[PDB]
């Protein structure tokens, strides 16, 4: 029989903010990586992203971060705009291209035609159902979702979710890959939109931002209540800061709900001021170079206004 | 003018699970407490609650637990079945009686007639809107809600939520009272059913148990994913263990949703075996005498079954 147990060569499709984190995560664990992107400009300035991840790593991993390891990881990364080359020796493909269905189908048709028959196919999608484009690959039995969070070095969940077609060997292989790349692997046993992480996070974040937008409390009040009453360390607005404002704005905008559109507008105004989250050192909270919380940003607070808008 | 700035005498209405916890919170912080109950058995067996509260204090407060202080706190509590005696010198009344609207209104009518004109009125309701029975006290301007969590010595949040009639001075007094009884006080600036805590908790726990009941993952997988990805220490099922299966099964039955009924029926089976959560040392997880988590309990795990019922 056939069973994906060897993961020495990795192909990652797309070199964006998540793509590059995924690439570095595999490279930093001693795996050769073809960093594929169709846009040459993105390839050319990829050193920018190794430096940013590098500063993320050091500030969060403490002693798990070895600058010699990071350089060897960089040296194991081969950027390329040739799909055939990216796939030629690939044991696993991790597609992380934009969340547009027609773009997924087109890239996956090419991957199924170019990649070896023994290659595990994985998508990182957060906004589409994997079974909605698994057929475009030509091999849905080897096709699953492998889902990450943000700043994956620190928040190293890997959620493996097959479709109805995905073989158990494929599920096991993807969970093995996650284990070999420093991740905490979990098996999402049915195909659902939000996996585990986003199924919990979306209702929680929504409720948090609803209380703020309706003038019921300040971000720090909501987070503190959550921390103290549940014994947790990070509440909704500390979590927004880690998710980052760009992704949070889009989600909030895609709801269609007025009050969530207001929330998105406030996040975008703060993106404009250079304050999009922990990656800028400021969002709802102020952060140092360590990533430590230096306290809440008071300009969010309601004061005596009814709501953040009025 | 009027401003509730002295809290020496406390009346707590109801000596149940939460009521007794509120009674001990105040007395442990140097306040005389009249512990009122119309049920003679609750009063005669009230030392049971002190001993159950004592164990929790010790297991969670660590160095903040002083057995001599606990004794002086017990000696400051006066169990009584005379409402008039309970209220006679009361600076604040905290009503902790069952969540029945008619019973609320009747109790608060008696309180409004018997209490001093300077007494602050607070309810701890979790399932009713305070303005639905505020008028029954006759004095809605000094009537607000003061909302606790479970095991309040460790989960020491206090949410102060006025109605539209609540005066600011009453809000300030409720917040000062919480400050003087060892809580983290927050102001819920608009009357809403879920305060901060329950507003965030209910959709979170709902999504948690919905994943498990539909066979998408095991309790430990869902909690682990939440912990690692969000940087937190307690997932939804660690939280169910703390909230306790009795409350959890009730809120699940209250929705009327079939799968939540099934979840409640599983919680109730586990109650029958002596595993209702942390108070028993076991629920979704096993615990020690100190409250340490010793691992998930395997019986909830899906194994090869499609859902926890099949």
């Amino acid at each position: 029989m056939s069973e994906f147990t060897r993961f020495e060569q990795v192909a990652v499709l797309g070199t964006g903010v998540l793509g590059s984190q995924i690439i570095m995560q595999a490279a930093y664990h001693g795996k050769k990586v073809m960093a594929y992107d169709a846009v040459p400009a993105a390839l050319e300035g990829i050193e920018r992203r190794w430096a940013w991840i590098r500063q993320g790593y050091e500030a969060d991993l403490g002693e798990g971060y070895d600058p010699q390891r990071f350089d060897e990881a960089i040296a194991r990364i081969t950027p390329t705009s040739d799909l055939g080359e990216a796939l030629a020796d690939a044991d696993i493909v991790i597609e992380a291209v934009p969340e547009n269905l027609e773009l997924k189908r087109k890239v996956w048709a090419q991957v199924g035609e170019l990649a070896p028959a023994t290659t595990l196919f994985a998508t990182n999608t957060s906004s589409l159902l994997p079974s909605d484009f698994a057929d475009a690959s030509g091999h849905p039995e080897r096709f699953l979702a492998l889902h990450y969070a943000n700043r994956i070095w620190a928040q190293n969940t890997a959620e493996v979710m097959g479709t109805a077609a995905t073989s158990p060997e494929a599920v096991a292989g993807a969970l093995q890959f996650a284990e070999e790349t420093g991740m905490v692997p979990v098996h999402v046993r049915k195909e659902i939109p939000g996996y585990f992480l986003n199924s919990l996070l979306i209702p929680w974040l929504q409720a948090g931002s609803k209380l703020y937008m309706h003038g019921v409390g300040n971000p720090a009040d909501i987070d503190r209540t959550w921390r103290v009453a549940t014994g947790n360390e990070r509440g909704p607005f500390q979590t927004y800061d880690i998710v980052g404002f760009h992704v949070a704005a889009n989600v909030s905008r895609n709801t269609g709900v007025d009050w969530q559109l207001g929330f998105a507008e406030l996040l975008e105004k703060s993106i404009a001021e250079g304050h999009s989250g922990v990656a800028d050192g400021q969002g709802f909270y102020r952060y140092g170079p360590d990533g430590e919380n230096l306290g809440p940003v008071e300009d969010w607070n309601l004061g005596d206004k009814d709501t953040p808008l009025g």
